[PDB]
């Protein structure tokens, strides 16, 4: 038996369950941190999709661990492996899953959502959904490697160098999104929300302006920063549709959007700020591909500074102040130690 | 004096008027042919924008002509050089009118609009809104420069080699844009409308379907052409919100889309559509730059065959057939001469 933290009744119980079964293609993961995720708050609160989908099982999915056991067919991996991991596990032989497009998989399980998660002492896996992390880069962050991974997918969309831009949410992938930016050449990094805590992270983390859009003008900060054609790429992070609405009107001509952030269903948009000014829009999936990850490695390789989004470490029996402080909504990320 | 098509009093007058001056900068055009445009008939039909916009003063701004003089400044032109020339005359020294971005000149006039147009024997306009027509192109031709180089700039958006095409919209400018994707390589093109003639016309040009969306459905005829995954590039013409409804779930993940028709203000649209497949969103804005115009000739120079779209040619004096034509919707593109 192992111990885990799960949703044995809101709020999370540390019970205490069977190990998990290897099959031939699985790697068995014994597990080292966990972040808190932005999904395990909904399960947390026992909210809208968490009373509607959680088997009632350990949740969690941002994890980093090393390898004890794998199955017989499980190719390119050592007993003792440091690895994270997707979210989603696959089904690894499809077409899709065979050309690295996993998530176009048609039989895709949430880790911690639909199947048990990363809130174990071991968690077990599918071979080709782990992911080898180097020595040189520290289990912290290897924990927050599917978050950073979405980061990264948003802010190397578009070529930013000498180019400025808009990050509109100052959750921590747009947190993230702020330090690539400047790491990649970008001219002014402008972020805006309205949660003074995570702002305040940002700009420790690079931002050249960290605006609370209740409390200061965007607009009176282009003026300060003598950009008033408006900004070449913008990052949508928060979904929140005023946020989309400032950062569509906040784009110069020829401006590069990336949305990240998945807006209400009802969302009415401006369509002549984008015909006008022939902004280019990219969607942004939510389930990166691990070529994303192989540049996230080489960014951290070459002294992308991450740690700041660290904000709270707790043991795993003391995981109920890990849960309150991203509660707060004052926090970067939030690691569960597991040793 | 000379005869001109005015809006004296709906409907438009065969006047008589003063021919214009000639500026430093001016060249002056002997009219040949003038097409009547989409924003004509709104004219025509004293309608919205209509009785809001037009001095009350002769229309029109879809032409080819010769030069006949030119203003002791004009770099460039000979005496007898035909041209065509943009629907939108600029300042010409400003910083974006210097390097070719006159859809950004904060001092443009609407040819025929706000200022005396293209339904007269003589028209005036700064040569750098001036355009000049190879011999090898005849009259008719020139005279839709316009709006091909709208299909042009929306249709040459992305690569087509081998892709499958939607566009929303048999329109002159998305049945143009059929025969430009086939020209340029696209393998299926399908395009979409509710109105027959139009889409006969469309067929005509190459289209693979041209699909009457009130008779027949679309994903039966994706279907038939075995592409269930969806297409590649969607082209958007028309600005009606259910076709691009349609398109948006008619592509394939990775799928591009060109955005030329305007939607209307509360348009909402599911983002889940854009951001789960990774579509690219592009704005087209409405007034392209020459660098298109030089694709646009090459292209009819390598024997891409635009000569179908002109459905119906009338002499000036008969210029009351032509809006009539224009009007039942059953026409292509309609050509006033002025011989
Ligand atoms: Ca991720
Ligand atoms: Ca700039
Ligand atoms: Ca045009
Ligand atoms: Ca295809
Ligand atoms: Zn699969
Ligand atoms: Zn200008």
């Amino acid at each position: 038996h192992m111990k885990a933290l799960a949703k044995l009744e809101p709020g999370l119980t540390l019970t205490r369950v069977k190990k998990p079964e290897v099959g031939h293609n699985d790697v068995l993961i014994k597990i080292r941190r966990t972040a808190i995720c932005g999904t395990d708050i909904h399960i947390w609160k026992w909210d809208d999709w968490a009373q509607k989908t959680i088997p009632v099982m350990h949740v969690g999915h941002e994890y980093v661990g090393e390898i004890v056991e794998m199955g017989q067919e499980v190719r390119g991996f050592s007993i003792g492996d440091r690895v994270s991991g997707e979210g989603h596990i696959t089904c690894g032989f499809c077409r899709n899953c065979r050309a690295g497009r996993r998530h176009l998989c048609r039989n895709t399980v949430g880790v911690g959502v639909n199947r048990e998660g990363a809130f174990a002492e071991y968690l077990a896996i599918p071979a080709f959904n782990a992911f080898k992390i180097p020595p040189e880069i520290s289990d912290d962050l290897a924990a927050i490697f599917d978050p950073f991974g979405n980061a990264t997918h948003t802010a190397l969309s578009f070529n930013l160098v000498g180019e400025d831009v808009l990050i509109t949410g100052a959750g921590p992938i747009g947190v993230m999104a702020v330090a690539i930016a400047k790491h990649v050449g970008a001219r002014n990094v402008v972020i805006t929300d309205i949660n003074d805590y995570r702002l305040d992270l940002a700009r420790r983390m690079g931002a050249t302006r960290a605006v609370n859009v209740s409390r200061e003008s965007l607009r009176d900060v282009m003026a300060d920063l003598h950009m008033t054609e408006g900004f070449d790429v913008g990052l949508e992070m928060s979904g929140v549709p005023s946020a989309f609405t400032s950062l569509l009107e906040s784009m110069n001509h020829g401006g590069k959007v990336a949305l990240l952030g998945i807006p209400p269903a009802q969302t009415a948009i401006d369509w002549n700020q984008v015909i006008f000014k022939g902004l280019e829009i990219k969607g942004i999936y939510g389930r990166e591909m691990f070529e994303t990850w192989y540049k996230m490695v080489a960014m951290l390789q070459s002294g992308l500074d991450l740690s700041p989004i660290i904000t709270h470490r707790f043991a795993v029996d003391d995981y109920e102040k890990g849960f309150a402080a991203m509660l707060s909504g004052e926090s970067g990320k939030v690691i569960l130690d597991w040793a």
